[PDB]
């Protein structure tokens, strides 16, 4: 039926500058020698992956998915949504948001100026009295970095991503941002996977396996997603929105960015040339989540209802899917895994790589994590979100006169504490930095789901004790396959092996400690493991008055 995109032959050409290295890292030439080996994708290959991703979508629905959608409709019906004002959109606007067409930018918005005020108010009429007309949009190419990867054709292209004007951003937020906020957990309940810590995601996969007779487990991810999702998909997210109880002014609303710009339009580029045409997801657009989301669950529902699942759990983040369910033996469970593939594939939801049923909770990645296993000294068995460190390593590593790659240390410490790779490499290389420089007190960004945190690196014990637990300073014995992965990427990237972070790790923590104070307690915390003589830790009092549970929620 409908092609993804279509194209005019124009370049999808940079929005402004795309950094250069410089010759000399100095923050990250400590932690890694490979530096030829850390790229950012950039508008240069935004023509191959205009390629990869233009094609032709056939969509064919079953019994299986229309008995789904119509229990998720009227779980929808018990939600109510309000509009957010005006104001109250504006102001959710992130202080950096590209600026609008219209004269004015991010910080006329969040300051309720006169100017930009009247233009949303018109945009939002407009939305109000003209349900039909596409509004344009511009596409960009993602800047983001990765290590090269000779099995893959060494740089991936950059992601396109297409959003329209500052003005139209507002207006999706005063139409649909309540419902972001209240329709997911409202159709997917414990389902829902941008809900959940590291921790408390891993405790929700180990629950789902133990209470399987016979577990048995799969992970599903969508061959690029955005662009297999068809404008009947999209018109069906809108009715699942209207589900909902809202005032009659937010469904026309709705309604009209619906037929306007979510289920397709006009695309320019930077350069304001027109680009092609889009009959896909926009990712972009206000709704990209929450409608991957919930799209990728009614597919992947219906679809295990099509190849007899058993007892499926799900958790489902964006197009990241986990399944854990009971077992019907290898057999028959590669056989089901066969007919969820070929039903999510006439869905319009096709797979990456070809899933494959696992019996060991180890060997499922999802949204890039897999769990694994660590022991204390006590031999007891402790459970943590892990990932291949490779992209956190190159983000790592990225340092131009725009960039410091600090932030994106400390948020992979967050994130990640209790990981060997994090407490032995970036844990020693981040306070190291920070020691020299002299500003170990001096506040740092974490950033997570588009909101920004500060954070004082003194407090990072009781920030992770408040995360993972004490148990994150505490784990001896790594798995097998974790050790194996985080020194092959260490070889990888040419920074040093486990072995000699132990020494760094020493000096580190030998400095933090003379410097009496927080510093002391970090150098205690964060590095005992570095010590042949451990010192007894105890909770700290400072991590029961945090509230993080806006950290890991949307
Ligand atoms: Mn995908
Ligand atoms: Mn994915």
């Amino acid at each position: 039926s409908s092609m993804s995109y279509s194209w005019t032959g124009a370049l999808i050409t940079p929005c402004g500058p795309e950094e250069e290295k410089l010759p000399i890292n100095p923050l990250s030439n400590s932690l890694l020698r490979y530096h030829n080996k850390v790229y950012c994708t950039t508008s240069k290959s935004a023509s191959q992956r205009a390629k990869k991703v233009t094609f032709d979508r056939t969509q064919v629905l079953d019994a299986h998915y229309d008995s789904v959608l119509k229990d998720i409709k009227l779980a929808a019906s018990k939600v109510s949504a309000r509009l957010l004002t005006l104001q109250q959109a504006c102001q959710l606007t992130p202080p950096h948001s590209a600026r609008s067409k219209y004269g004015f930018g991010a910080k006329e918005v969040r300051s309720l100026s006169g100017r930009a005020v009247n233009h949303i108010k018109s945009v939002w009429k407009d939305l109000l009295e003209d349900p039909q007309t596409p509004i344009p949009t511009t596409i960009m190419a993602k800047n983001e970095v990765f290590c090269v990867d000779p099995a893959k054709g060494g740089k991936k292209p950059a992601r396109l991503i297409v959003y329209p004007d500052l003005g139209v951003r507002v207006c999706e937020k005063m139409a649909l941002y309540d419902i972001t906020q209240k329709l997911p957990q409202a159709v997917m309940g414990a389902s829902y996977g941008f809900q959940y810590s590291p921790a408390q995601r891993v405790e929700y996969l180990l629950k789902a396996w133990a209470e399987k007779k016979d577990p048995m487990g799969f992970s599903y991810d969508t061959r690029h997603f955005d662009s297999t999702v068809t404008e009947r998909d999209i018109r069906t997210e809108e009715s699942i929105y209207q589900a909902c109880s809202l005032p009659e002014e937010a469904r026309t609303a709705i309604h009209s960015l619906t037929e306007r710009l979510y289920v397709g339009g006009p695309m320019f580029n930077s350069k304001g040339q027109t680009c092609g045409y889009r009959r896909c997801r926009a990712s972009g657009v206000l709704t990209t989540s929450m409608g991957n989301t919930i799209t990728c669950y009614v597919k992947a529902l219906a679809a295990c209802k099509a190849a007899g699942i058993v007892a499926p759990t799900m958790l489902v983040c964006g197009d990241d899917l986990i399944v854990i369910s009971e077992s019907q033996g290898t057999e028959e469970d590669e056989r089901n895994l066969r007919a969820f593939t070929e039903a999510m594939t006439r869905y319009s939801a096709p797979p990456g790589d070809p899933p494959r049923p696992e019996y060991d909770l180890e060997l499922i990645t999802s949204c890039s994590s897999n769990v694994s296993v660590a022991l204390g000294p006590r031999g007891r068995r402790r459970y943590y979100l892990t990932r291949d460190p490779t992209t956190p390593l190159a983000r790592a590593a990225w340092e131009t006169v725009r960039h410091s790659p600090i932030n994106s240390w400390l948020g992979n410490i967050i994130q990640y504490a209790p990981t060997i790779w994090v407490r032995m490499v970036l844990m020693t290389h981040f306070f190291s930095i920070l020691m020299v420089q002299d500003t170990l007190d001096q506040n740092l960004n974490f950033e997570m789901y588009g909101s920004v945190y500060s954070v004082n690196p003194l407090d990072l014990p009781a920030i992770i004790e408040r995360l993972h637990g004490l148990d994150a300073f505490s784990m001896h014995t790594y798995s097998h396959h974790e050790l194996t992965r985080v020194a092959s990427a260490l070889r990888k990237l040419g920074a040093p092996p486990l072995r000699v972070w132990k020494s760094r790790a020493r000096a580190v923590r030998a400095s933090l400690i003379s410097r009496g104070g927080k510093a002391a307690v970090c150098g205690r915390y964060l590095f005992n493991w570095a010590v042949k003589t451990k010192l007894k830790l105890t909770p700290l009092p400072e991590a029961r008055l945090l509230d993080l549970s806006s950290w890991f929620t949307v």
